[PDB]
């Protein structure tokens, strides 16, 4: 999984 | 953003 | 799954 | 930013 | 796994 | 930053 | 997969 | 910008 | 995968 | 920028 | 894996 | 800059 962004 | 691979 | 946008 | 590998 | 931005 | 390897 | 834009 | 091989 | 951008 | 490899 | 830019 | 080999 990953999560992107601020 | 983006959530990936929950 | 995944969750695009803010 | 991006946090990958969860 | 990995952190990137601040 | 970078933290790598978690 | 991808996303492309802002 | 693109994100790629989600 | 990649990201590309600011 | 550019994340590569991710 | 690679980071290119500031 | 570059950062290299992640």
């Amino acid at each position: 999984g990953a999560i992107i962004g601020l």
